[PDB]
Protein backbone atom coordinates (compact mmCIF):
# COMPACT_ATOMS: atom_id res chain seq x y z
CA UNK A 1 0.00 0.00 0.00
CA UNK A 2 1.28 3.70 -0.68
CA UNK A 3 0.16 6.75 1.45
CA UNK A 4 -3.09 7.89 2.33
CA UNK A 5 -4.88 10.32 4.37
CA UNK A 6 -8.35 9.70 6.07
CA UNK A 7 -10.25 12.21 7.42
CA UNK A 8 -12.85 11.72 10.51
CA UNK A 9 -14.83 14.84 12.01
CA UNK A 10 -14.94 14.98 15.97
CA UNK A 11 -18.53 17.19 15.19
CA UNK A 12 -21.49 16.70 12.85
CA UNK A 13 -20.35 18.33 9.78
CA UNK A 14 -23.57 20.58 9.67
CA UNK A 15 -23.56 23.20 12.86
CA UNK A 16 -25.69 25.93 13.81
CA UNK A 17 -24.62 28.61 16.32
CA UNK A 18 -26.57 31.41 17.21
CA UNK A 19 -25.56 35.26 16.21
CA UNK A 20 -22.48 36.08 18.35
CA UNK A 21 -21.52 32.89 19.78
CA UNK A 22 -18.15 30.96 19.11
CA UNK A 23 -17.99 27.54 17.43
CA UNK A 24 -15.07 24.73 17.79
CA UNK A 25 -14.88 23.28 14.12
CA UNK A 26 -13.05 19.84 15.28
CA UNK A 27 -11.08 17.36 12.91
CA UNK A 28 -9.21 14.36 13.32
CA UNK A 29 -7.05 12.53 10.92
CA UNK A 30 -5.04 9.47 10.07
CA UNK A 31 -1.94 9.96 7.65
CA UNK A 32 1.09 8.74 5.62
CA UNK A 33 3.38 9.61 5.36
CA UNK A 34 3.53 13.09 7.37
CA UNK A 35 0.90 15.40 6.56
CA UNK A 36 1.30 18.91 5.37
CA UNK A 37 0.08 21.91 3.98
CA UNK A 38 -2.96 22.46 6.85
CA UNK A 39 -5.04 24.79 5.72
CA UNK A 40 -8.92 26.09 6.49
CA UNK A 41 -10.66 28.33 3.87
CA UNK A 42 -13.64 30.38 3.97
CA UNK A 43 -14.53 32.50 1.10
CA UNK A 44 -11.21 32.11 -0.93
CA UNK A 45 -9.67 33.57 2.28
CA UNK A 46 -7.34 31.30 4.50
CA UNK A 47 -7.58 31.75 8.21
CA UNK A 48 -4.02 32.40 9.58
CA UNK A 49 -3.30 31.96 13.31
CA UNK A 50 -7.60 31.30 14.13
CA UNK A 51 -6.36 27.40 13.88
CA UNK A 52 -4.20 24.49 15.27
CA UNK A 53 -2.63 21.61 14.54
CA UNK A 54 -1.03 18.87 16.29
CA UNK A 55 -0.18 15.36 16.45
CA UNK A 56 -2.48 12.99 18.70
CA UNK A 57 0.44 10.96 20.04
CA UNK A 58 3.72 12.38 21.77
CA UNK A 59 4.63 8.90 20.47
CA UNK A 60 7.27 8.01 17.39
CA UNK A 61 4.54 5.87 15.67
CA UNK A 62 1.80 7.78 15.60
CA UNK A 63 -0.06 8.81 11.99
CA UNK A 64 -3.11 10.05 14.33
CA UNK A 65 -3.79 14.21 13.94
CA UNK A 66 -6.05 16.52 15.37
CA UNK A 67 -6.96 20.05 13.70
CA UNK A 68 -8.93 22.43 15.05
CA UNK A 69 -10.39 25.71 13.97
CA UNK A 70 -12.04 28.33 16.46
CA UNK A 71 -14.73 30.50 15.40
CA UNK A 72 -15.29 33.32 17.79
CA UNK A 73 -18.50 35.76 17.46
CA UNK A 74 -19.70 34.56 14.07
CA UNK A 75 -22.06 36.99 12.19
CA UNK A 76 -24.75 35.66 9.97
CA UNK A 77 -22.93 37.10 6.95
CA UNK A 78 -19.74 34.82 8.33
CA UNK A 79 -22.57 31.55 7.97
CA UNK A 80 -21.47 29.59 5.24
CA UNK A 81 -18.99 26.70 4.16
CA UNK A 82 -15.71 26.01 6.16
CA UNK A 83 -13.18 23.78 4.40
CA UNK A 84 -10.11 22.04 5.79
CA UNK A 85 -7.81 20.43 3.51
CA UNK A 86 -4.54 18.64 4.04
CA UNK A 87 -1.72 16.59 1.95
CA UNK A 88 0.94 14.56 1.64
CA UNK A 89 3.85 13.20 -0.60
CA UNK A 90 1.16 11.10 -2.15
CA UNK A 91 -2.64 12.38 -1.34
CA UNK A 92 -4.64 14.87 -1.06
CA UNK A 93 -7.83 15.24 1.19
CA UNK A 94 -10.16 17.41 2.43
CA UNK A 95 -13.45 17.99 4.65
CA UNK A 96 -16.32 20.43 5.05
CA UNK A 97 -18.30 22.32 7.77
CA UNK A 98 -21.50 23.85 6.88
CA UNK A 99 -21.76 26.51 9.63
CA UNK A 100 -25.53 28.14 9.72
CA UNK A 101 -25.51 31.20 11.80
CA UNK A 102 -28.92 31.72 13.36
CA UNK A 103 -30.16 35.64 13.42
CA UNK A 104 -33.31 37.73 14.25
CA UNK A 105 -35.16 39.63 10.60
CA UNK A 106 -33.42 42.66 9.50
CA UNK A 107 -36.52 45.04 8.52
CA UNK A 108 -35.89 48.17 5.76
CA UNK A 109 -37.93 50.11 3.93
CA UNK A 110 -37.24 51.98 1.21
CA UNK A 111 -45.66 53.03 -2.16
CA UNK A 112 -43.14 51.54 0.21
CA UNK A 113 -41.70 48.24 0.52
CA UNK A 114 -41.26 45.97 3.29
CA UNK A 115 -37.86 43.59 3.18
CA UNK A 116 -36.93 40.97 5.83
CA UNK A 117 -33.34 39.86 5.98
CA UNK A 118 -32.00 36.96 8.53
CA UNK A 119 -30.96 33.38 8.92
CA UNK A 120 -33.89 30.98 9.12
CA UNK A 121 -36.05 31.99 6.00
CA UNK A 122 -37.97 35.12 8.10
CA UNK A 123 -41.95 35.38 7.50
CA UNK A 124 -44.03 38.45 7.45
CA UNK A 125 -46.97 38.96 8.63
CA UNK A 126 -49.46 42.30 8.58
CA UNK A 127 -51.80 43.05 11.74
CA UNK A 128 -54.53 46.01 11.06
CA UNK A 129 -55.29 48.54 13.80
CA UNK A 130 -43.82 38.02 -1.96
CA UNK A 131 -40.89 37.22 -3.90
CA UNK A 132 -37.53 36.57 -2.82
CA UNK A 133 -33.34 38.51 -3.27
CA UNK A 134 -29.95 38.74 -2.44
CA UNK A 135 -28.42 41.78 -1.53
CA UNK A 136 -25.15 42.55 0.11
CA UNK A 137 -26.09 45.48 1.56
CA UNK A 138 -28.30 46.49 3.85
CA UNK A 139 -30.59 44.31 5.78
CA UNK A 140 -27.89 42.29 6.61
CA UNK A 141 -29.15 38.65 6.41
CA UNK A 142 -28.45 35.46 5.09
CA UNK A 143 -32.04 34.82 3.30
CA UNK A 144 -33.87 37.76 2.19
CA UNK A 145 -37.67 38.22 1.47
CA UNK A 146 -39.51 41.00 0.56
CA UNK A 147 -43.74 41.13 1.19
CA UNK A 148 -46.02 43.19 -0.74
CA UNK A 149 -49.91 43.69 0.33
CA UNK A 150 -44.97 45.06 8.68
CA UNK A 151 -44.43 42.26 11.07
CA UNK A 152 -41.61 40.04 10.18
CA UNK A 153 -40.29 36.84 12.32
CA UNK A 154 -38.24 33.54 12.51
CA UNK A 155 -37.85 30.70 15.26
CA UNK A 156 -35.06 32.82 16.92
CA UNK A 157 -36.82 36.59 17.31
CA UNK A 158 -39.35 38.67 15.63
CA UNK A 159 -38.74 42.01 14.90
CA UNK A 160 -41.96 44.76 14.04
CA UNK A 161 -42.84 48.37 12.61
CA UNK A 162 -45.25 50.53 11.55
CA UNK A 163 -46.93 52.33 8.96
CA UNK A 164 -49.46 55.06 8.20
CA UNK A 165 -50.96 57.67 5.79
CA UNK B 1 -59.36 58.12 71.51
CA UNK B 2 -61.13 57.31 68.47
CA UNK B 3 -61.33 55.33 64.80
CA UNK B 4 -58.18 54.71 63.16
CA UNK B 5 -56.42 53.45 60.45
CA UNK B 6 -52.49 53.08 59.83
CA UNK B 7 -51.16 51.68 56.31
CA UNK B 8 -47.74 50.32 56.39
CA UNK B 9 -46.60 48.83 52.90
CA UNK B 10 -44.79 45.32 52.68
CA UNK B 11 -42.84 46.39 49.58
CA UNK B 12 -41.77 49.47 47.73
CA UNK B 13 -44.04 52.07 47.01
CA UNK B 14 -42.65 52.03 43.49
CA UNK B 15 -41.97 49.06 41.56
CA UNK B 16 -40.50 48.04 38.61
CA UNK B 17 -41.58 45.26 36.35
CA UNK B 18 -40.14 44.27 32.72
CA UNK B 19 -43.25 43.29 30.01
CA UNK B 20 -45.53 40.33 30.49
CA UNK B 21 -44.07 39.94 34.18
CA UNK B 22 -46.51 39.57 37.23
CA UNK B 23 -45.93 41.64 40.54
CA UNK B 24 -48.28 41.94 43.91
CA UNK B 25 -49.26 44.83 45.80
CA UNK B 26 -48.58 43.66 48.75
CA UNK B 27 -50.32 46.03 52.21
CA UNK B 28 -51.01 45.80 55.80
CA UNK B 29 -53.05 47.61 57.92
CA UNK B 30 -53.87 47.90 61.50
CA UNK B 31 -57.65 49.23 62.24
CA UNK B 32 -60.54 50.18 64.28
CA UNK B 33 -63.35 49.23 64.22
CA UNK B 34 -63.61 46.34 61.42
CA UNK B 35 -62.24 48.08 58.26
CA UNK B 36 -64.91 48.28 55.12
CA UNK B 37 -64.71 48.87 51.62
CA UNK B 38 -61.47 47.34 50.46
CA UNK B 39 -60.78 48.52 47.01
CA UNK B 40 -58.06 48.51 44.81
CA UNK B 41 -58.37 51.26 41.73
CA UNK B 42 -56.17 51.79 38.73
CA UNK B 43 -57.23 54.45 36.24
CA UNK B 44 -60.83 54.55 38.07
CA UNK B 45 -61.39 51.42 37.09
CA UNK B 46 -62.31 49.06 40.20
CA UNK B 47 -60.65 45.54 40.03
CA UNK B 48 -63.25 42.83 40.93
CA UNK B 49 -61.11 39.68 41.88
CA UNK B 50 -57.82 40.09 40.80
CA UNK B 51 -57.43 40.95 45.08
CA UNK B 52 -57.95 39.50 47.97
CA UNK B 53 -58.19 40.72 51.88
CA UNK B 54 -58.14 38.54 55.23
CA UNK B 55 -57.00 39.29 58.58
CA UNK B 56 -53.69 38.51 59.77
CA UNK B 57 -54.32 36.67 62.90
CA UNK B 58 -57.58 34.40 62.81
CA UNK B 59 -57.55 35.52 66.93
CA UNK B 60 -60.70 37.62 67.78
CA UNK B 61 -58.29 40.78 69.59
CA UNK B 62 -56.91 40.99 66.05
CA UNK B 63 -56.95 44.37 64.58
CA UNK B 64 -54.02 43.65 61.38
CA UNK B 65 -55.33 42.91 58.14
CA UNK B 66 -53.84 42.37 54.91
CA UNK B 67 -55.04 43.14 51.10
CA UNK B 68 -53.02 42.02 48.33
CA UNK B 69 -53.70 42.70 44.27
CA UNK B 70 -52.13 40.41 41.94
CA UNK B 71 -50.81 41.84 38.72
CA UNK B 72 -50.79 39.24 35.44
CA UNK B 73 -48.86 39.71 32.78
CA UNK B 74 -48.64 43.38 33.13
CA UNK B 75 -48.13 45.44 29.55
CA UNK B 76 -46.22 48.87 29.15
CA UNK B 77 -49.96 50.88 28.93
CA UNK B 78 -50.83 48.83 31.90
CA UNK B 79 -48.23 51.02 34.11
CA UNK B 80 -48.84 54.01 36.45
CA UNK B 81 -50.29 54.24 39.75
CA UNK B 82 -52.50 51.35 41.43
CA UNK B 83 -54.04 52.74 44.70
CA UNK B 84 -55.91 50.88 47.63
CA UNK B 85 -58.77 52.16 49.48
CA UNK B 86 -60.02 51.38 53.15
CA UNK B 87 -62.24 52.52 55.71
CA UNK B 88 -64.49 52.47 59.20
CA UNK B 89 -67.15 54.23 60.66
CA UNK B 90 -64.75 56.97 61.59
CA UNK B 91 -61.58 57.03 58.99
CA UNK B 92 -60.62 56.67 55.31
CA UNK B 93 -57.54 55.87 54.69
CA UNK B 94 -55.01 54.81 51.55
CA UNK B 95 -51.97 54.47 49.63
CA UNK B 96 -50.48 54.33 46.41
CA UNK B 97 -48.36 52.11 44.03
CA UNK B 98 -46.19 53.33 41.57
CA UNK B 99 -45.63 50.77 38.90
CA UNK B 100 -43.08 50.93 36.13
CA UNK B 101 -43.75 48.66 33.26
CA UNK B 102 -40.01 48.17 31.19
CA UNK B 103 -40.48 47.75 27.91
CA UNK B 104 -38.16 47.94 25.05
CA UNK B 105 -38.82 50.83 21.98
CA UNK B 106 -41.31 50.53 19.13
CA UNK B 107 -40.98 52.54 16.36
CA UNK B 108 -43.14 53.45 13.41
CA UNK B 109 -42.87 55.59 10.16
CA UNK B 110 -45.42 57.58 8.43
CA UNK B 111 -39.71 63.18 3.76
CA UNK B 112 -40.61 60.64 6.64
CA UNK B 113 -40.26 60.58 10.38
CA UNK B 114 -39.28 58.03 13.51
CA UNK B 115 -41.19 58.04 16.29
CA UNK B 116 -40.16 55.57 19.19
CA UNK B 117 -42.48 54.87 21.95
CA UNK B 118 -41.38 52.95 25.65
CA UNK B 119 -40.58 52.96 29.03
CA UNK B 120 -37.46 54.21 30.20
CA UNK B 121 -37.42 57.22 27.51
CA UNK B 122 -36.09 55.46 24.36
CA UNK B 123 -33.46 57.33 22.85
CA UNK B 124 -32.48 57.34 19.05
CA UNK B 125 -29.23 56.92 16.89
CA UNK B 126 -28.41 57.52 13.45
CA UNK B 127 -25.81 55.08 11.28
CA UNK B 128 -24.61 55.68 8.28
CA UNK B 129 -23.65 52.91 5.28
CA UNK B 130 -36.27 66.03 18.49
CA UNK B 131 -39.48 66.88 20.22
CA UNK B 132 -41.86 64.53 22.42
CA UNK B 133 -45.70 63.91 21.84
CA UNK B 134 -48.31 61.65 23.68
CA UNK B 135 -50.58 59.68 21.74
CA UNK B 136 -52.83 56.69 22.67
CA UNK B 137 -52.33 54.50 19.13
CA UNK B 138 -49.42 53.19 17.59
CA UNK B 139 -46.77 53.23 18.71
CA UNK B 140 -47.40 51.58 21.93
CA UNK B 141 -45.34 52.87 24.79
CA UNK B 142 -45.03 55.13 27.79
CA UNK B 143 -42.75 57.47 26.54
CA UNK B 144 -42.66 58.80 22.90
CA UNK B 145 -40.46 60.79 21.31
CA UNK B 146 -39.24 61.48 17.26
CA UNK B 147 -36.13 61.75 16.25
CA UNK B 148 -34.93 64.29 12.67
CA UNK B 149 -32.14 64.70 10.88
CA UNK B 150 -33.30 55.20 12.41
CA UNK B 151 -32.23 52.98 15.60
CA UNK B 152 -33.72 53.42 18.75
CA UNK B 153 -32.57 51.73 22.58
CA UNK B 154 -33.22 51.86 26.06
CA UNK B 155 -31.49 50.10 29.15
CA UNK B 156 -34.25 47.31 28.47
CA UNK B 157 -34.00 46.42 24.63
CA UNK B 158 -33.61 47.95 21.12
CA UNK B 159 -35.54 48.02 17.70
CA UNK B 160 -33.69 49.22 14.28
CA UNK B 161 -34.68 49.83 10.63
CA UNK B 162 -32.92 50.85 7.45
CA UNK B 163 -34.46 53.39 5.37
CA UNK B 164 -32.69 54.46 2.04
CA UNK B 165 -33.84 56.82 -1.40
C1 LIG C 1 -25.76 16.43 13.96
O1 LIG C 1 -25.25 17.13 15.11
C2 LIG C 1 -26.26 17.37 16.11
C3 LIG C 1 -25.59 18.17 17.21
O2 LIG C 1 -25.31 19.50 16.79
C4 LIG C 1 -26.85 16.05 16.61
O3 LIG C 1 -27.91 16.33 17.51
C5 LIG C 1 -27.36 15.21 15.45
O4 LIG C 1 -27.77 13.93 15.91
C6 LIG C 1 -26.27 15.06 14.39
N1 LIG C 1 -26.76 14.30 13.25
C7 LIG C 1 -26.24 13.14 12.86
C8 LIG C 1 -25.08 12.63 13.67
O5 LIG C 1 -26.67 12.52 11.89
C1 LIG D 1 -37.29 50.35 46.88
O1 LIG D 1 -37.49 48.96 46.54
C2 LIG D 1 -36.31 48.35 45.99
C3 LIG D 1 -36.70 46.93 45.63
O2 LIG D 1 -37.57 46.90 44.51
C4 LIG D 1 -35.15 48.41 46.98
O3 LIG D 1 -33.98 47.90 46.36
C5 LIG D 1 -34.91 49.85 47.44
O4 LIG D 1 -33.93 49.88 48.47
C6 LIG D 1 -36.21 50.46 47.95
N1 LIG D 1 -36.01 51.85 48.34
C7 LIG D 1 -36.21 52.30 49.58
C8 LIG D 1 -36.66 51.28 50.58
O5 LIG D 1 -36.03 53.48 49.88
CO1 LIG E 1 -1.79 29.91 17.08
CO1 LIG F 1 -39.20 30.74 0.75
CO1 LIG G 1 -60.85 35.97 44.83
CO1 LIG H 1 -36.44 63.59 27.29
Amino acid sequence: DKGFINIFPMINTTVFVNDGENVDLIVEYEAFPKPEHQQWIYMNRTFTDKWEDYPKSENESNIRYVSELHLTRLKGTEGGTYTFLVSNSDVNAAIAFNVYVNTKPEILIRMLQCVAAGFPEPTIDWYFCVQTLNSSGPPFGKLVVQSSICKAYNDVGKTSAYFNF
